[PDB]
């Protein structure tokens, strides 16, 4: 059967600024880069940045809610979020509707998130403060 | 410090067919559902389906190369691809790179992939046959 996420591939309009964002600003590990892409890791995540002439820099009001959240510890969350803010990283959401999260945009407008907590912890929190109509299986 | 992918959220235009696709067709575990979304898991992956009226059913020619690959064993790959084909799931690309890959679309046109092989395997192949302009770190 399916066992998890093998890799996440993001189309990027300019490879070097995107590599710099994920490696320098977000601290991911750069393993290789070539004329049309790069491979990074973030813990167990394999991230591929793929240079795509079709990628548009997209304002958050023009894209749907599809987004990618990265795990961070409770101890590191606030200072990492504040550093992104001080660096001028654009945002896309303020209301914490799914726990402790910081919502920010990559250079092409990919919707990213810092989140503290696992699925199990989110289900437990939702039992006390459930989303409308929530059912648990 | 970021420690991995916390969750992947896909915006969906209709919750029921998306739940059917990820849970029943793709075999993911459904943990909870509410009026505007669902939580599933696939191995370590926490997947959220978020009902979003701004989600367009998007032909693959009209979206960029951003895509989400799920892990599957080599032994299971062909029968899972055949299952998707029997279900009439559209393919958006043929495989031309190392490791088995099946490129398929979700009901809203999210670009998905079944892939066999790790980042370490890809890097080993690339070291032997580097892409144009490839540098390793
Ligand atoms: C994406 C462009 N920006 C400005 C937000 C950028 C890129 C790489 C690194 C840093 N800043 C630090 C401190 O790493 C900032
Ligand atoms: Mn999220
Ligand atoms: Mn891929």
């Amino acid at each position: 059967m399916l066992s998890g996420l093998n890799h996440l591939t993001l189309a990027v309009s300019q490879l070097a600024p995107s590599v710099a964002f994920y490696q320098q600003l977000l601290g991911m590990t750069l393993h290789a880069r070539w004329d049309s892409g790069a491979y990074l890791s973030c813990g167990d995540l394999w991230l591929c940045l793929s240079l795509d002439p079709q990628r548009r820099v997209t304002p958050p009001e023009e894209s749907d809610y599809t987004h990618y959240a990265f795990s961070i510890s409770e101890a590191d969350f606030a200072s990492f979020a504040a550093r992104l803010e001080a660096a001028g990283v654009a945002v896309w959401k303020l209301n914490r509707s799914e726990g402790a999260s910081h919502y920010f945009l990559d250079p092409d407008g990919h919707k990213l998130e810092l989140h503290v907590g696992s699925l199990a912890q989110r289900l437990a929190a939702c039992r006390e403060q459930p989303y409308k109509g929530m059912v648990f299986f």
